């Protein structure tokens, strides 16, 4: 049942998307004023990513029970859960990010309100902030549903291709599933057009790249 399929996932990631899109648009009013935003830039370039590597990681423990509740997920065998997470868990968090977007005014939800790059400019990598935006910035001109993106994130945690799968047969099979009831669910609504808009694969992993493994230090 392939339908059941479609309606865990969806549930999990209603569960697990923590942040509910109701208090995000209800939010968008809420902007950081220019001594909010000099306050952020002011901060050394260690403070600033000691900060957002706190919330990468919260965001990635959300990611970790969206997998844990995904029906077959649990089935699978440890190391390929451990593998699965690994490589796409943070791909999953900048593809949620696009809800907490906002393409009126090129806006993101940070720390309780919403502000431009320029509010990171203490990070230091501000092309991969202009990037970060950019592509949630076309993510966003998808209005996806919320279960349209539940479906999303589910294949691109779940990807037969990573390297140092154990069971690569039995992902296949989950992967497999899931593309069924997603383009099935695409074309009896009608979305099937939002596939030629995704983000090519390669531009995820990119995107998740160096700046963001080994941030132990930061703990
Ligand atoms: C630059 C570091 N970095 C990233 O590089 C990825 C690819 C994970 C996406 O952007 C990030 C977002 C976050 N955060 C939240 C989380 F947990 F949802 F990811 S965050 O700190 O709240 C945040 C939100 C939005 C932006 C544009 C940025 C730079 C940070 C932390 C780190 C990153």
């Amino acid at each position: 049942e392939i339908e059941h399929l479609v309606q865990s996932v969806c549930k999990s990631y209603r569960e697990t998307c923590q942040l509910r899109l109701e208090d995000l648009l209800r939010q968008r009013s809420n902007i950081f004023s220019r001594e909010e935003v000099t306050g952020y830039q002011r901060k050394s370039m260690w403070e600033m990513w000691e900060r957002c590597a706190h919330h990468l990681t919260e965001a990635i423990q959300y990611v970790v029970e969206f997998a844990k509740r995904l029906s077959g997920f649990m089935e699978l065998c440890q190391n390929d859960q451990i593998v699965l997470l690994k490589a796409g868990a943070m791909e999953v968090v900048l593809v949620r990010m696009c809800r907490a977007y906002n393409a009126d005014n090129r806006t993101v939800f940070f720390e309780g309100k919403y502000g431009g790059m320029e509010l990171f400019r203490a990070l230091g990598c501000s092309e991969l902030i202009s990037s970060i935006f950019d592509f949630s910035h076309s993510l966003s001109a998808l209005h996806f549903s919320e279960d349209e993106i539940a479906l999303y994130t589910a294949l691109v945690l779940i990807n037969a291709h990573r390297p140092g799968l154990q069971e690569k047969r039995k992902v296949e099979q989950l992967q497999y599933n899931l593309e069924l009831a997603f383009h099935h669910h695409l074309c009896k609504t009608h979305r099937q057009s939002i596939l030629a808009k995704l983000p090519p694969k390669g531009k995820l992993r990119s995107l998740c790249s160096q700046h963001v493994e080994r941030l132990q230090i930061f703990q």
